DNA sequence: GCGATCAGCG
DNA sequence: ACGCTGATCGCA
């Protein structure tokens, strides 16, 4: 039911200087998957290539290399990391679909052609569901059904490129798509193909030691509890400290006795099997999550793994990291901070470069709230965490120890974003009066940010949305629910999402200002990783001493807010010592 | 498949 | 009864 020519080879036609492409990757994870597919639309026509003929002829490869000739595409940087991996450069993407239909409504969950086409009431083309089919039936179909689909998701991108276009310029944020989220999709395409070199031999030997660590402590608690059990199942794990050892039930879930770490903590006091379930959990997660896990994704030949950064996933505007998931990757504890000595150099001579904005959300809510004392906190550059933690635990600066601050820490940003004082009362173990008294005592030094948390409120009622700096948008509709409990959900929605997603467009718009810096110091320096507000490269050790007066000027010079942003940066031989 | 849990980022 | 994620695991 549409036209298109099935081309045996490439020809002139199907070489314009401005296209719709479709380079077909099926695997959900596209490092080294196969290209099934390549569909071209363009004034010429409608042409489906096998990719065995296109992506070996060299005018195809040289289309597909040169920066003048314009495609139009859905997910350009799945298609790009699949070339990366075929030795294809892909440049020239001038309109990501993906991403335009994400910066409209992060909330439809656009995860293909068809998904977006319908926000504009265009349906010639199938959910790819319905084309390969879902779970052990995926499939891809035969070549002329293959071909037809790709053909006509390429065709409704050529259609929708300017539609789209025209609402992203209505609603402020074409140069959001072009200038920001675009360019960020190709470093983000370098980053994911370079991947992270893994010492596998130290985290073999981390995982045969947490072998033996968690049978010892394992063993403790199955003479602890008297029997044995899943200690893993809250069922028997209920029965066993809930009922066997009579502890308080402090919390219920929809399932049953709630076991999770802030009530075990509580119960502490009670009985010393709660601890050791706490430390066995530790074990366990490092065990399963971070030792198995990763060395599943390991690629052998190299010792690379390869993340997919997730763009158009998040309802704030963040990243995503998935497959590895290298963004929670652990620290605050030594046994498993210890799991970052794992994370090495692609090379020998080469440095682990990281660095990071320190308290960035509380510098954007000062500048969007204009509140005085907020301001001059953050232009006397102290550390609000910390200052937090003196006033909680009646202490000096000295005497906070890290604790007593990652405590403060989430005071800090919970009172911001809509803590109750229930909520404040559970976490510093206080009376409820006092940590009611507490946030009424913060919000007197910050009236400016109680005035702005009001208003964002009576702005998304009004609008129906809330954005941010650069003019990312969340649409909020249960801001009206007659519900109250769906009704405050999304009024502390309100409260966030104009602050974190500011904080990921100024991390997002300094990684393009970096790559345009290294590019012209003409560094081999390249980023490996972001985590939402730090930067990890590697980079040749004759190179660290540039980046240390690069790096920092390039990430606190990204935008300009009425109070300055600070950067803390190190450098090591592995991830960890970059901390 | 989903809810609980927990690793990280703020 | 602060917000944003992804992986693992058990299954009331
Ligand atoms: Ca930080």
């Amino acid at each position: 039911k549409m036209a298109f020519t099935l081309a045996d080879r490439v020809t002139e036609e199907m070489l314009a200087d401005k296209a719709a492409l479709v380079v077909e990757v099926v695997e959900e994870n596209y490092h080294d998957a196969p290209i099934v597919g390549i569909a071209v639309v363009n004034e010429h026509g409608r042409f489906f290539l096998r990719p065995e003929t296109a992506l070996a002829d060299p005018q195809f490869v040289a289309w597909l290399g040169d920066e003048t000739k314009k495609k139009s595409m859905f997910d350009s940087k799945r298609a790009a990391v699949a070339l990366k991996w075929k030795g294809i450069e892909l440049c020239g993407v001038s309109f990501d679909l993906l991403l335009a239909a994400y910066l409209l409504d992060p909330a439809q969950g656009v995860d293909d052609v068809a998904a977006a086409a319908k926000m504009k009431q265009y349906e010639a083309v199938r959910p790819d569901e319905a084309v390969y089919g879902k779970g052990a039936k995926r499939a891809v179909p035969d070549e002329p059904v293959l071909a037809e689909h790709l053909v006509r998701k390429a065709a409704a991108i050529w259609e929708l490129e300017r539609p789209f276009l025209d609402e992203l310029r209505r609603n402020e944020q074409d140069r959001l798509l072009v200038e920001l989220e675009q360019p960020l999709s190709s470093i983000l395409a370098e980053m994911e193909f370079a991947g992270v070199k893994v010492d596998t031999k130290r985290l073999e030997q981390m995982g045969k030691e947490l072998a033996e660590q968690l049978g010892t402590v394992e063993q403790r608690i199955y003479e602890l509890a008297g029997q044995e059990f899943n200690i893993n199942s809250p069922k028997q794990l209920g029965v066993i400290l809930f009922e066997k050892l009579q502890l308080p039930v402090l919390k219920k879930t929809k399932t049953g006795y709630s076991t999770s770490a802030d009530v075990l903590e509580k119960l502490a006091p009670y009985h010393e099997i709660v601890e050791n379930i706490l430390h066995y959990r530790q074990l366990g997660k490092l065990q399963s999550t971070y030792i198995e896990g990763l060395l599943k994704v390991v690629r052998p030949a190299t010792k690379k793994v390869h993340t997919i950064f997730n763009q158009a996933l998040t309802q704030t505007g963040r990243l995503s990291s998935t497959e590895p998931n290298l963004q929670n990757i652990p620290i605050r504890l030594e046994e498993g901070r210890k799991i970052r000595q794992a994370f090495v150099p692609s090379e020998s001579d080469w440095l682990i470069f990281a660095a990071d904005y320190s308290q960035i959300e509380l510098r954007v809510l000062a500048h969007i709230a204009e509140d005085d004392n907020l301001m001059e906190a953050f232009r006397r550059d102290l550390d609000i965490h910390t200052k937090t933690a003196m006033d909680i635990f009646q202490v000096s600066e000295d005497e906070v120890t890290p604790n007593m601050r990652r405590q403060a820490k989430a005071v800090n940003y919970g009172i911001v974003y809509g803590i109750s004082d229930y909520g404040l009362a559970q976490n510093l173990n206080i009376s409820r009066k006092e940590a009611a008294e507490f946030i009424e005592r913060y919000f007197e030094s910050f009236p400016g940010v109680k005035r702005y948390m009001e208003n964002i409120v009576q702005e998304a009622k009004q609008k129906g949305y809330v954005t941010t700096l650069l003019h990312r948008r969340r649409y909020l509709p249960d801001i009206t629910s007659r519900n109250f409990n769906v009704r405050s959900f999304a009024e502390r929605m309100a409260m966030n999402t104009p602050i974190q997603g500011s904080a990921a467009d100024i991390i997002k718009k300094a990684m393009i200002d970096l790559n345009a810096r290294l590019k012209e110091e003409r560094l081999q320096a390249h980023l490996l990783l972001q985590v939402h507000d730090e930067l990890i490269l590697e980079a040749p050790k004759e190179e660290m001493e540039r980046l240390c007066r690069l790096v920092p000027e390039v990430m606190e010079q990204a935008v300009t807010l009425r109070v300055p942003l600070k950067v803390d940066y190190h450098y090591g031989s592995t991830w960890y010592d970059a901390k």
